[PDB]
This record gives C-alpha cells, structure tokens and sequence, in this order.
C-alpha cells in the first residue's frame, strides 16, 4: 500500500472545524500528532471562537482512522491509509436519543507532510434544556467497537457504532453513528472485509490554558480478522 508508508512515523496532525449546532455557531482549531504504528493519537483542541455551545466529548469522534494501528495480518483492510495522500471524505449523521442530531461532512489527506482533518457540523433539532446544549454529560469517554464493512458501489467504506457518552446524574446518553468514506483521488483503495476497530479516550485539559479547550490522548487497534 502506497498510503501505508506514508504512516510508519509521527505525523502532525491538524484539525479544523466550523459548526451550527441549532444556530449556535462556533470553531474549533485542533493541533497533535498521531503515531499508527501504536495506534496513538495525542491532540488538544482550541474553541476559537469563545465557549463551546455542546460538550467537548460529543465532537470528539467527529475531530482521523487512518492513525488506527492495523496488525500486519489485517493490512489488506486498511482502507484509510490507502487514500492516502490524496484522501477521502469521511460523512456522518450523529443521533442522540431523545434529542436532535449532528451532520459531518469532512475531508482528510495530507497537505504537505501533515494529515489534515477539515470539518463542516450542523446540528438541528436538539432540546434547549437536553444533555447536550444543557452541558449535562461527563468530561470522559467510554471505550467503543467502530463496525467497518465495504461499500463497493462507492468505491469506499460504511461505518457504524454507538457512542454511550455517560450523564452526569450517572445515566448514558446514547449517540448512534452512521458514517460513509470515499476516496478522494483515483487512485486505487483498499476495500476491507467486516472488521472493528478497539477505541480508548482519554480527556484532560491543559492547566495553563483559559481558552476553552480539550486534550485528547487515544489510542485505536483493528480487529476481527483472524
């Protein structure tokens, strides 16, 4: 894979969004560093344009599976890697139960030698006083199986899981995702068999920072392929 090589080191990582979350508009400027070869993402992201309107961890899986750590058996799989350099546009729609919803379009790939994820979000629907724009759910993340299988009429990948982001009264606030990629070159890609990739968050912030902001420490290994 021509992709893969480009993916043996430390890459820099930028991530850049601008969202519409029922009106609220907001940026968000994100800057790291991501490791494959560990599946190891290290990132901290800035709201550049003053608070956050939702809470951190539900943007979390929208700010790059192409830093997962494929094991060398399952290579053949890697379909993120292989639209490298070029990329692929990563799609999304995000539903909250029993509340409103988040739409991503995003395009990842290289510009230069650093893996660039630029995002468009908009959400509708969500409830003035919900666990979202209500900042009732918790500073973490729980650990997750992200559901891959190929999608040959595009050319790309289908994706699908759900992210249970815990309540602060010590109840789950359940986020269905469904997610399609696409190559952006012409390049050739890899289409995988069904698989799963293994996901770890971890959040913190930086004690010297005042801007709002989160620090992401991740880590992702596929799997279920023998």
């Amino acid at each position: 894979s021509k992709g893969e090589e480009l993916f043996t080191g430390v890459v820099p990582i930028l991530v850049e969004l601008d969202g519409d979350v029922n009106g609220h508009k907001f940026s968000v400027s994100g800057e790291g560093e991501g490791d494959a070869t560990y599946g190891k993402l290290t990132l901290k992201f800035i709201c550049t344009t003053g608070k956050l309107p939702v809470p951190w961890p539900t943007l979390v899986t929208t700010f790059v599976q192409c830093f997962s750590r494929y094991p060398d058996h399952m290579k053949r799989h890697d379909f993120f890697k292989s639209a490298m350099p070029e990329g692929y546009v990563q799609e999304r729609t995000i539903f909250f139960k029993d509340d409103g919803n988040y739409k991503t379009r995003a395009e990842v790939k290289f510009e230069g030698d650093t893996l660039v994820n630029r995002i468009e979000l908009k959400g509708i629907d969500f409830k003035e006083d919900g666990n979202i724009l209500g900042h009732k759910l918790e500073y973490n993340c729980n650990s997750h199986n992200v559901y891959i299988m190929a999608d040959k009429q595009k050319n790309g990948i289908k994706v699908n899981f759900k992210i249970r982001h815990n309540i602060e009264d010590g109840s789950v606030q359940l986020a269905d995702h469904y997610q399609q990629n696409t190559p952006i070159g012409d390049g050739p890609v890899l289409l995988p068999d069904n698989h799963y990739l293994s996901t770890q968050s971890a959040l913190s912030k930086d004690p010297n920072e005042k801007r709002d902001h989160m620090v992401l420490l991740e880590f992702v290994t596929a799997a279920g392929i023998t």
